[PDB]
């Protein structure tokens, strides 16, 4: 049908059809008379999988022969989504499979919808890891993703009575055709025990053993025949475990619970023992695997030349003392040499400056669970603080500020401080964020070792986030400038010479309209909700958090409703306001925000005076597969975090690439986005970081805004009196109290400028031609935000390896 | 190599080789340079599996078209062993695969040894179910095996310091290529709750739900292209289960524990709640599946014409009140009609008369777990006792004896009484056993309904138990009388005309010697134990139980040792005494018996005066795969249970078929075996059932034997004084005390006759030619003990269906 989806040539189509029928028969043990759509999905998945393995085996043998430096990306989250379409796109099989299935009498899009998301992440940090794996394979790097194979990923969100309900994400119920279990490469992981000092060093003894069994998933590069590996560990009890009899067997569950479920906290640290076990489990198993592979190439001087370990946040921070443990206790290297190797091997990426999100583990937990590691951490700290003391003599407060050990009621280890001390590179994820790190929370460390601190602005993969989710747009772009932009997104700049092209303007606006119609149809079919496809699609999708200010969006929605009710017969640009995202099960305020959004919808959507001019919909169960649907459909992207709180954002980049305009604060990557497109082509509003600082020094008084803004006062009075909850009048008292008395994120302070800016958006939407021209200027300048650019920078500036676009033999 | 293993013809060998390489590459994701023997096993297993599926799909579609009466064999145990060789034998693929692997540079026997046993059973009852499935498929019956897919089967037995140690049988660690998960056919099972009475009947409400997910395993018939199904249920928690958050997800384990582990009790009832849940789980899921399949052929009058349910012991006895529940509560049939259908559908097989083995469930357990079923059981009992009262007016003690409800400290339900009341047929498993049932424990029931009581003498499959485990013997037999005996074992009678054939005598003795050499080599390679292959191989392999009298065997061994030590320079027929079998983890006496056996070995095997004349070896980890090795190697089969205790035995039949002579009591199937071969050709000794009864009436006094038999006195004095345990002199005090004061099984009473009989065995072994001629007379008359005969009798006399040897189209 379309050119970007590859060739459907006779030979391939015939061969795909026969392999489909073979899998249906031999693999699924079904015939055409009893097969369901799910059986057909699996037959297709197995057929596409076959095409991977040949390339998978030869990529890994290529790395063995050439022995390049290996990159190990350690993460507790890999937010992968669906794999089928991504695999077809990267292998140039999409049109052939589309033809093959059509000839078998099947609709491939229907089959694609049967696949479960691999929801092994919470949001931005987890999705970044997935985009990174794609880019590393596309750039021909010898890279491995290492994590945990959670039996249950992020919970499925149901909305009941306007409230969030959680249910288990049993994503493995029907099997996972993409993974290959590798029980032969099972490795032991140790917990608890005690430290014994002998004549020849320390020994960690009397430990409890949990086995780590790896499952490998292929990661295909974009049309380069490279297939890398994501290896995820699963926890297994040893066979002599607790070995009355029946109980001992049932107790195996305790060990295997380590890999059972993903902790659903986003930007919030929960100091639970099971989480700590997960963190060590991934680290201990991964490092043994790394060292094994290194020895199979004695002398650890070459270790940093052959190995890079990237820590995704502090979650795998125990890699630092674990590497020290192995080098010192097991390989018998002296401390100083081991430390040199460790530092040159490890690099750390920070993803947030929110204090409640920083990992600070109680010493008493580490003492019991990992007694040798605590000893190593203390020694690291002592030696590090001796360096600080020598650099800044007599600065006693600096010593306490920089210590890895935090004193107080309970002593804690600051894992971020551990990561900086033990890494040769520390990076933030957007220019403003990296500057904030150097100026505020890691200022002391920057002053000691300025060379360590870098920026690596985040990106997204244009494969999943353009070609896959928006084939209509990818096609009209390819018609003008060719296909090379898919692996060289900077080429999109060539589209600036089409900004006054009447044909292109019409096509861009046409693709958006089609996307909006398709998404409007999805909402009817799957959720029985009705929307006007002619309205402005105003969307905010991301995890529910106070810093992200879904509440500010809510206030605007209510302002629009109140203005309509005041002047009903006055014309307003029709809007469909869509808000979606999950709240952590124990985050009360976030759960209340979801209830507020649905409650506003219940009033607004059923007011006869409003008509089809304003609709408020809560998008249930937001996840990767849903993002691929709503993002191509959006007109307006809401990126309205309080300045200085969103480290980067990546959802922002997805919207820009897909033809939505952005309303946003000068926060995270929004700054660089506006810089690339031009500020005239972005809807920037609100306080800058400097303005937030000024307000904090003076003291934030929300009552001031309430007193001086009558439209804001009305909303607060409506919320308090029970306008949006007539049966439970005080339902939202907690929300009002927070807004009025303890709002960390200064919702009221940005309200006026936000509403004003939204008026300017509505004004531009009234002029379809000029709206679209601004859109083209956004898409054309979105090149910098490809994760291929990001990964190229990591490769050159941190890992010390060169990317390659050269094909491997097929 | 040998004719019975099929054709290895060019076309097939080439096609097997290419499919092997395809699986190694695409299925296992390996190349020849990294592949291990295990990878090669799996590639072969997948290759052979492919040949099953075509026949599997067409068998099941054949049953749909023809709509025959279906046979449902319900069992908590299916002791399957290994599947690869059995599949090759039944599909006539053994020689072709042997050739194909040889040409790939692989040894197939080495590959076969990598497969884990499917150890989903304890012993005889579990193995019977497996032989039965094989015979039902071979006889073309529309039969289904239904059970539980235990994550852990019977424990692996390690011997440490002479003591049994248990370890988890993690049989699924590397995967199971034979099974196919069927998550689409998942069914709900209900537990707990309460009973609600409405205007329109009873309702079972507020229940906890556990999901039952089926896994299907193919069961191939012997060269008839029939492939039946064994469906095993796995427990799964529902997704809203307990749905703080993390705990709710981890608590899913509680529901899924239902299918976690096989209870390791053999001939002993343990009234544990988890066991009861397992029993209902299998029954509830199975019956829904049965009814679904029946409706997809409204009127339940035809139900017994289209369905037979065979209960393997009382373990699935809840099928009776569950069928009533479904028919009465859900289908709204009147009681009397539902009862007629239930009785005509169900049949019950009893496997033991030992009182401690009978299932008697506490009413309070059933009240809480299955409140509706208890109500139905009470109603069944009331109506049944009204029939008894009408047949035997005024016989009040009969009423209490026959009641399904047993009064006492705790009220219990007698599950055996439930089974008789609710079944149209009740059978024992050997002629003597079935007679004992009618004369003793079920006398009252036999008097009420004589027509219900039948005998079905047990059998073994000659596929696994001759062709597979003893190809050498199968070949020499085939040379003379052809191949038809494999599915018509009665043809072995034709071998009687070769009893004076000098060529045949030499060949029979040659096959045995080769088997003994091969097994002697296995013991060195895998356990580093040394044995004399020229000695008489005296073997007792079976679960360790007091009734089986491994202790009587021990006493003989010690008698032989004492006689040698008394007259060292006197000639004795050299023996290798081998004893193996597992003890239930909480069966103290059985564990002590294992320790005694190893302790005797420690003294006997290292006495320089004994030399190579006497060896005592404990066979570690006895299981199906080990049985296939030791049985073809045996000269003497020990079947020495106290008369009236071994319902049938099946190990006895395996030895007879494989060229061992039998020393045994007139118990179980030994009686029919001796009848078939002639008593002159069996070594029968000891009390008959009548003699045991006489001794019980008089009172068994063990001291009498101790006082009058000096050789027995010496042994007891040796045991007591610490001769066999010098460091722990009183180690065996419990054994001695039991033997002297509370021996339920009268070990001493059979000692004299046993030792005398053993002398006659040794005498015959001195004459190789006459030993072998007696062997030929045994093998030649073993025909009756094919499970094909047994299943034919079930089919004709209980299920009301005709067996068929006709091939299905390939
Ligand atoms: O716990 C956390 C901490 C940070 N981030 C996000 O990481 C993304 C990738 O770097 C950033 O784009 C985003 O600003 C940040 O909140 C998370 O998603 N979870
Ligand atoms: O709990 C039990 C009860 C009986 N049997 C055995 O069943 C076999 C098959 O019918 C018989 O051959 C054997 O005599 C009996 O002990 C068991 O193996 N377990």
């Amino acid at each position: 049908q379309i050119s970007v989806r590859g060739l459907a040539g006779v030979e391939n189509v015939t061969e795909l059809k026969k392999n489909f029928n073979r899998h249906l028969h031999f693999t699924l043990v079904k015939d055409r008379n009893v097969a369901t759509p799910r059986d057909y999905y699996f037959a297709l998945a197995h057929t596409v999988r076959d095409h991977l393995v040949g390339r998978w085996i030869r990529t890994q043998q290529h790395y063995y022969e050439k022995d390049p430096k290996r990159i190990y990306y350690l993460s507790l989250e890999f937010y992968m989504g669906r794999t089928l379409q991504n695999t077809m796109v990267n292998l140039a099989l999409e049109n052939a499979c589309d033809e093959a299935t059509y000839q078998l009498g099947l609709d491939m899009e229907e089959l694609e919808e049967i696949e479960e998301d691999a929801g092994l992440g919470n949001g931005g940090l987890g999705r970044l890891a997935a985009c990174f794996l794609d880019s590393m394979a596309t750039l021909g790097l010898a890279a491995y993703g290492y994590g945990i194979r959670y039996e249950f990923g992020i919970f499925n969100q149901k909305i009941c009575g306007g409230w969030q309900m959680e249910e288990a994400d049993d994503w493995l119920r029907y099997g996972n055709p993409w993974e290959k279990a590798r029980p032969e490469f099972t490795l032991p992981v140790h917990f608890y025990g005690r430290v014994e000092h002998t004549s020849q060093g320390a020994k960690w003894v009397d430990t409890q053993v949990v086995l780590a069994m790896p499952y490998d998933t292929p990661v295909p590069g974009y049309r380069n025949n490279v297939v890398n590996t994501m290896r995820l560990w699963s926890a297994k009890a040893p066979n002599d475990f607790n070995l009355g009899y029946i109980q001992a067997v049932l107790d195996r569950n305790l060990a295997e619970n380590i890999s059972r479920v993903l902790y659903p906290n986003d930007n919030f640290f929960e100091g639970k023992e099971l989480r700590l076990k997960q963190e060590y489990f991934v680290v201990a198993a991964t490092l043994q695997d790394i060292i094994r592979r290194f020895k199979s190439s004695t002398n650890f001087d070459a270790f940093p030349d052959k190995v890079a370990i990237q820590l995704n946040d502090t979650h795998p921070s125990l890699a630092i003392p674990e590497l020290m443990r192995v080098l010192v206790d097991l390989e018998r290297l002296d401390w100083d040499k081991a430390w040199e190797v460790t530092v040159k091997t490890c690099a750390y990426t920070n993803h947030t400056v929110l204090p409640e999100a920083l990992e600070r583990w109680p010493v008493h937990l580490l003492e019991t669970l990992l007694p040798r590691h605590l000893q190593i951490i203390y020694e690291i700290n002592q030696r590090f603080l001796n360096r600080v003391a020598a650099a800044f003599p007599g600065d006693v407060d600096r010593l306490r500020r920089m210590s890895l050990v935090e004193e107080g009621a309970v002593k804690r280890i600051n894992m971020a401080h551990l990561c900086i001390a033990g890494s040769h590179a520390v990076n933030g994820v957007a220019r403003i964020h990296s500057e904030i790190l150097k100026k505020t929370i890691f200022k002391d460390f920057y002053e000691l070792e300025p060379h360590k601190f870098q920026n690596k602005t985040n990106g997204i993969t244009p494969r999943r986030w353009l070609v896959l989710c928006n084939p209509g747009l990818a096609e009209i772009i390819a018609e003008r400038i060719g296909e090379e932009y898919i692996s060289d997104l900077d080429q999109l700049r060539k589209l600036l010479s089409y900004v006054d092209d009447e044909a292109f303007i019409r096509d861009v606006a046409k693709v958006k309209q089609e996307n909006k119609l398709k998404f409007a149809a999805y909402l009817e079919r799957e959720y029985k909700v009705h929307i006007n496809p002619n309205s402005l699609f105003d969307v905010q999708v991301k995890r529910i958090h106070e810093y992200k200010r879904q509440l500010l969006n809510c206030l605007h929605v209510i302002t629009l409703y109140n203005r309509i009710k005041k002047e009903p017969n006055k014309f307003v640009v029709p809007r469909t306001v869509m808000i979606g995202g999950k709240a952590a099960p124990g985050y009360h305020m976030a759960k209340m925000i979801i209830k507020l959004i649905t409650a506003i919808g219940d009033v607004v959507n059923h007011d006869p005076v409003v008509g089809d001019r304003l609709r408020v919909i809560f998008l249930e169960n937001y996840r990767v597969s849903l993002a691929e649907k709503v993002i191509p459909a959006a007109d307006l992207s809401e990126q309205i975090s309080t300045a200085g709180t969103e480290a980067s954002g990546t959802g922002n980049m997805k919207f820009m690439l897909n033809g939505a305009l952005t309303i946003g604060t000068m926060d995270g990557a929004n700054v660089e986005m506006a810089e690339e497109a031009g500020e005239e082509n972005f809807f920037i509003f609100g306080m800058r970081v400097e303005d937030v600082d000024r307000l904090d020094q003076r003291g934030y008084n929300a009552q001031e805004y309430y007193d001086r803004i009558p439209e804001l006062r009305q909303i607060i009075e409506q919320l308090s009196s029970g306008f949006f909850s007539p049966k439970q009048p005080d339902l939202f008292k907690d929300i009002v109290n927070m807004l009025m008395h303890h709002d960390r994120f200064k919702v009221f302070a940005d309200y006026e400028e936000y509403v004003k800016c939204q008026e300017r958006v509505s004004a531009l939407y009234k002029n379809p031609r000029e709206w679209t021209r601004m859109v083209i200027r956004n898409i054309a300048t979105s090149g910098k935000f490809s994760s291929d650019r990001t990964i190229a920078q990591y490769a050159r500036e941190i890992w010390g390896v060169e990317p390659s676009r050269q094909r491997l033999p097929a």
